[PDB]
């Protein structure tokens, strides 16, 4: 009859509370349990047979790699159950773009996986959480959502977990993608206008079942007068790969090039990303001789997205050439 | 008759060269002298009397604090002269947003200061540098441009140097501002639609003539599983202030808070900015108890922008409350 | 103590109702009275002394010129009262951009005039109306809002009534301006980043007290294979001016030029606007010889905005040169 | 070896000329022949074997239905030939979005069809036409471009001809799509990030080979105080379908509804589109009782886009329900 959708709660602002109804930016995250969030949206029963499960209760800015894994493996078990048609995960918006992309790479299933959260706490007036959840379930319950990879439903849109990013603060249209939304969801119906072109879920070469722990990967910011300090400190403390968030097209200061070459020889992967994330992408060999130095470009992925792909990829390969190929297909 | 405008060349892609006409992104920067540039745009003579001056020949990704000081002082000199009505500066786009903001804060003059660059080298077909420069001189020669603060002229727009940022890679519309452009420049004419509302140039409490050196300020990136490693390494190497490029609304991981509190007690200013730079701003006391920890909020300025203001501001005060007032007025 | 703000209700979706809480796009407009909308936001009393007045109850798509006048004159009376500090008007979003601009041109007062509405009806889950109203009052009560012209507060932003336009359907970030927002409002506080540069309110040469009725002005759309039919039919039925919503830069088909020249000679003002409204503006004499034909360009104003300015301007002048000047200053 | 690509010239600004190099917006279109164009881009020879063919020399604002048919049939001819791998068409930008969508609907071939223009004439400094054409041929020669539908290559992007629209005037980034670009083209290479999800070319139920003429379809604009004048005049002059460019979600004024009901009974199809074209879409039965009145909703297509689909669709059916299914699939 109706689809069986499971909601995995992880905390976030969607489960947070404020001092008054006028508090739409000042609140305490992860205060409400999954059962209460379901009860707050009575109409949910009209969309699917839904049951909630509290996986964790955290503010997403304080998420760890073990949390991601615990979440990834749990999702995998649910997707393996013939009694589960769709999966919705409520997650704080600060690192939601990171978790959504992670799942897109390691969940080998065509069942819909939808990640959702809200910019305003549930206690604020005109809170965006109720409709976001409703739309999340509506999409997870839809047959047309299968095989589209991980999705995020906020601001009446259906966004790809791959490249959607929290780009605007405070406002409910916080999440944007340089390549646009895949569609929209209005009054329960899903409307598609685009399809993903990058490898995901079922057609991914990675699998959360084979992963026991993630390699350490960190990010260093680049700007005027930057020195190699942050890069070396991160590498010396364990990083197996470093995401260079350079100016413009992954540009690197001449004062930092040496440390990067040295680090590369030492076994540390160097991936060039940038802090120009509204559009475009980093081109190989353009700003730096990547072939000569044996570095890797993150294509269009912003720093935090790059880190996620790098971590997953390195559980299978440590070959810079294979890494580049992966950054060009995922 | 015609206004007297001086062009201060600093390098960049606008002065760059590519291997072929088909090379629009792969090139070598700072290869052309200011004389060659001016020459390439004969029509300039119609707008005003122009003379070039090569201050330096660098790629902006490799700019240093001494280069800023050197450029800022030279600008203050030409502005004081009565034989100068407007000033145009060619600068690489990678850190143009940083130099543009710096000058907006320290040049105590109402004469037009216009910063311009090009996304494509002059050797590329359909290069954008010729028209950008022409519009730069057109704007710097216009009386209506006085008292507007530092301006940047690219993509037929008149952008404010304060908040214009390189947001899109590769494409010519690379520079955007969350609050929009101030106006446009078409066929030599300037059209205004908005006015700046933040303190700048003449009404700035800072003066390049009173600044001999700039305090060291660095930036740490925040993301899932981030540790206090980068923050401490940076402080250990001299940083007098640290820009925290947090997720969401300047959010800080619970794993890093203790290190940030210790660093503050030690005298390191802590400024919360973010990597959500398309819109909105970081609110004081929302995600963290800034009052209690004596931290500072960067308002709407992205990481590299906040670093510029922090530096300048710290040549005059080290009082966090005064620092906060400064971040709310400039 | 507190400011006295008056809320003039005109109907709209903000006062509309849906069949269920899941109905966020399908609803019946203008069903709720001003008193109920106030009672729905208890926190309002914390911002100012507020009183409501139901001016009319309509769906804004069915608004008439007499409605605008009735609204304009009413606002004028309130602004004349020493007992009124701010004015907030709830208005359907479909033609809100039209009414907000109208008021910006004819209300000779520096007191804050804020127009607001909502994309979702008050009965939908996560309805945006409550916070929008709250923010509308917060802004109207602020002293810093004076002298900024008419403002619109939705999606946590402070937009200029001049050029903000409903650009996106369904979503709460529906209103955008090619020149960006003037600021934002969060948890009661107003944050400014830009200032208007065009003439408005107190510095306008128009006055709602001198206007008894508006001249008829209509709009004709332009596209491939368009004929002069719509243009002539509108003129023959009373239009004193016609807004040409052309392709690109106010371009006109060669098959329509004649009718336009003929109409001009007959006394009908011809104003070239366009259906390219995300940015840029229409340039005089670029696509058509406006000087020779004696036509007028709408600069950056979209068709419906152009119609509003044209109507107001023609109550003072019928000189095409003065009309052009007006389109370049307002 | 190299692919065989044919360039069909139709005119436009790309083939235009300005009075001076400083003229980027003021110019005269369709002055250059296809041979002169190809010649101006020597590098083309490296991408493939190209031959030009001047089909017509017009300004796209003056295009007619016979020009569309003539262009569509010529395209179907070249596609059938085995001596043609890809097809490039230079077209004025003003109505390029219309021709691009038309071809996407009627060309039953998987060979790449790329439409390109230029915002600046070739006589302007920093003209954009040279690189745009180069990228057009680069994309039309690429095997990965097959089965993607009609494409448009400007601003280093690969846009879908279905929903790409000229949204910004003057600037080179004029063309945008609510659902984002499909990919980008840099230094001869194509990078894909999204795939089309709507029916096109090979899977289209329409075929230019079976279309001798197109039914007349016109567009009426809606705004404050609009009357049924334009709607009726248009129907009286032959319109078989009327595109209603309403405010908001295709909203219709209560003053116009009766005329629209009478026109429908008389056999005129009524299609509700809107002038809110940055995002979202018009929902069936939301603002008006479409089922009851037997009207049709344009979904996300702007007015000029909806007109193209209505025309094409009406060469096969006049059943409103089938028309609606068509507007939801293409
Ligand atoms: C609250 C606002 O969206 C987000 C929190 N910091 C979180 O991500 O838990
Ligand atoms: C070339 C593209 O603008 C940019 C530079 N690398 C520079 O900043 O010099
Ligand atoms: C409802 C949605 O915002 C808008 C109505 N049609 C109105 O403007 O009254
Ligand atoms: C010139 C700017 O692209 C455009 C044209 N008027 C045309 O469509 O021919």
């Amino acid at each position: 009859k109706l689809a069986n959708v499971v909601i995995l709660a992880t905390g976030g602002t969607i489960a947070g509370a404020g001092a008054s109804a006028a508090n739409s930016a000042t609140y305490q995250a992860a205060k409400v349990g999954v059962d209460k969030l379901i009860a707050g949206v009575p109409e949910l029963a009209d969309l699917a047979n839904v049951r909630g499960e509290q996986v964790m209760q955290i503010a997403s800015e304080s998420i760890t790699n073990d949390d991601l894994l615990k979440l990834g493996k749990r999702v995998a078990e649910l997707a393996d159950s013939n009694d589960v048609d769709g999966i919705v995960i409520t997650h704080g918006t600060d690192t939601l773009e990171e978790t959504a992309y992670f799942l897109n790479l390691v969940q080998k299933t065509d069942k819909p996986i939808v990640v959702v959260g809200s910019m305003r706490p549930g206690t604020a007036m005109s809170a965006d959480g109720m409709l976001n959840l409703y739309n999340a379930v509506a999409v997870a319950s839809n047959k047309d959502s299968r095989g589209k990879g991980v999705l995020v439903t906020m601001n009446d849109e259906i966004q790809s977990g791959r490249d959607v990013s929290k780009s605007i603060n405070i406002k409910t249209e916080a999440f944007k993608s340089a390549w646009g939304p895949l569609g929209m969801v209005v009054e329960g119906k899903s409307y598609w206008f685009r399809l993903p072109a990058k490898r995901h879920t079922v057609n991914s070469e990675f699998d959360i079942k084979q992963i026991s722990s993630l390699p350490q990967v960190d990010i260093a910011y680049s700007y005027g007068n930057v020195t190699d300090t942050a890069y070396k400190a991160l590498a010396q403390n364990g990083a197996k790969a470093l995401i260079h968030a350079g100016t413009g097209n992954g540009s690197v200061s001449s004062r930092v090039v040496p440390a990067l070459q040295q680090l590369r020889k030492n076994g540390t992967q160097i991936i060039r990303s940038s802090h120009v994330n509204q559009g475009g992408f980093v081109l190989r060999n353009a700003e730096q001789p990547d072939d000569k130095n044996d570095w890797v470009v993150a294509h269009d992925l912003n720093p935090e997205k790059a880190r996620i792909l790098a971590m997953v990829a390195m559980t299978k390969t440590q070959d810079s050439k294979e890494l580049q190929r992966i950054f060009w297909e995922y």
